[PDB]
């Protein structure tokens, strides 16, 4: 499921970004673009001092010619015309060095609609950058628009070192993420390929009860490994379902809701794995 549950961000249905809190160990679409001699490395990574939360993590190898030769970007946006934007992140460095963020067009004429107004930012070894503001976009829509962090070139500390980013969003109320519809799901909602073992896990449970409600996690021979009550949320009622430690792999796991009075109280089944 794409939805991340972020406890701090705007609604995800509203974001023009598809992943915000790498907290489950994943980054897509967010990747890195090495041009004119840059070479950089990616992975997501735990945050000391924050228990729970990972963070994309790009490693600068080479810093190349130019500040756009070693990148970390998110393509496929789309800025219309008249709407406004707020931009959220938070971004830190291993090494001091300095990062040119912009939204724009990622080919030519690269059209650059939001951009600290053409001013790099300086992250100082250990130190976290966040940006909370908005921007107009008064140019006409444009559905060619990457949210992209230069890092090369004369931006760029002796490498190797690794910047941090972390959630990270752009929201506008008058967006919704493309859906397609689904079928009627059961009382749990999880992600229906998986998990990693080491990723966050939060399932999302609706039902009748306001209070919190018994839940088992069953192997695929449907024995009992892991039990625990939901925490509600709001509204039937929805509630979530936190098995973040649990790290066991296999195949054909799923959610029984023993008490819940309804011929739907289950997941479907998936796995935890490292694929
Ligand atoms: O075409 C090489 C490379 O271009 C990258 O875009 C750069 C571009 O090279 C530069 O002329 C312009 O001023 O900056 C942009 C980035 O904002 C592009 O990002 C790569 O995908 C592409 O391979
Ligand atoms: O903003 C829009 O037009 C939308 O939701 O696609
Ligand atoms: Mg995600
Ligand atoms: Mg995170
Ligand atoms: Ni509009």
């Amino acid at each position: 499921m794409l939805e991340d549950n972020s406890s701090t961000l705007p609604p995800y249905k509203n974001d023009l970004l598809y992943e915000r809190t790498f907290d489950e160990g994943l980054c897509y679409p967010w990747h890195t673009c090495e041009d004119s001699g840059g070479k950089c490395s990616f992975d997501v990574v735990d945050v000391p001092g924050q228990p729970g939360n990972k963070a994309f993590a790009v490693t600068v190898l080479d810093k190349g010619q130019n500040r756009w030769s070693v990148q970390m970007r998110h393509r496929g946006l789309t800025l219309e015309q008249g709407h406004t934007y707020r931009v959220r992140l938070k971004i830190w460095a291993d090494a001091s060095c300095k990062v040119y963020i912009k939204i724009g067009q990622m080919g030519e004429p690269y059209a650059e609609y939001w951009n600290n107004k053409w001013s790099p930012y300086t992250l100082t070894a250990g130190k976290v950058l966040e940006i909370d503001e908005t921007f107009v976009m008064d140019k006409p829509t444009d559905d060619t628009c990457e949210f992209t962090f230069h890092l090369g070139g004369e931006l760029a500390a002796t490498p190797p070192y690794t910047v941090y980013l972390d959630d990270v969003s752009l929201y506008d109320p008058e967006y919704t993420k493309p859906v397609e519809y689904i079928l009627p799901q059961p009382d749990v909602r999880v992600n229906q390929v998986g998990y990693l073992p080491e990723g966050k896990k939060v399932a999302t449970v609706v039902c009748n009860s306001t209070q919190p409600v018994k839940w088992q996690l069953k192997n695929a021979a449907g024995v009992v490994v892991l039990e625990g009550y939901t925490e509600p949320k709001g509204l039937d009622y929805v509630h979530w379902l936190d098995f973040s430690d649990f790290a066991t792999e296999g195949i054909g796991y799923y959610f029984e809701l023993p008490t819940v009075n309804s011929p739907t109280n289950y997941s479907h089944p998936f796995d935890i794995r490292k694929d």
